[PDB]
RNA sequence: GGGAUGAGCUGUGGGUAGGGGUGAAAGGCCAAUCAAACUCCGUGAUAGCUGGUUCUCCCCGAAAUGCAUUUAGGUGCAGC
């Protein structure tokens, strides 16, 4: 009952990473790091 | 300082338009930009390149080597 008893089941729901927010988390490159092609691009399966 | 009756100077009106014009020829000039004007559109062109990417704490923690490469400052697989 009661719209405000409902909660999701532990595990289902994860909160998104937010990828370019500081230092404290995935810090300014966002993962990247590099200087080169991957920096900026994605680079073909087929290559 | 040169010309200053001449291949002179100048007013008004007109014509030639972009791979086109015009040039007693310098790649010169075509509205302060010309080895191909300007504006809008394709268009948020592309850039293996340069720059930037924003709150927190906990655990772990590299690589700068091999092979291949229109390859060497890029990338694929291996290694970590
Ligand atoms: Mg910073
Ligand atoms: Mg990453
Ligand atoms: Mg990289
Ligand atoms: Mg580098
Ligand atoms: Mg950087
Ligand atoms: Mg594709
Ligand atoms: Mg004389
Ligand atoms: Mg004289
Ligand atoms: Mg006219
Ligand atoms: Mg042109
Ligand atoms: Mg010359
Ligand atoms: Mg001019
Ligand atoms: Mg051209
Ligand atoms: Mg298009
Ligand atoms: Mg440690």
């Amino acid at each position: 009952l009661k719209l405000h008893d409902l909660r999701p089941a532990r595990g289902s729901k994860i909160a998104r990473t937010r990828v370019g927010r500081g230092d404290g988390s995935k810090g300014k490159t966002a993962g990247r790091g590099t200087k080169g092609t991957r920096a900026r691009k994605q680079v073909p399966v087929t290559f």
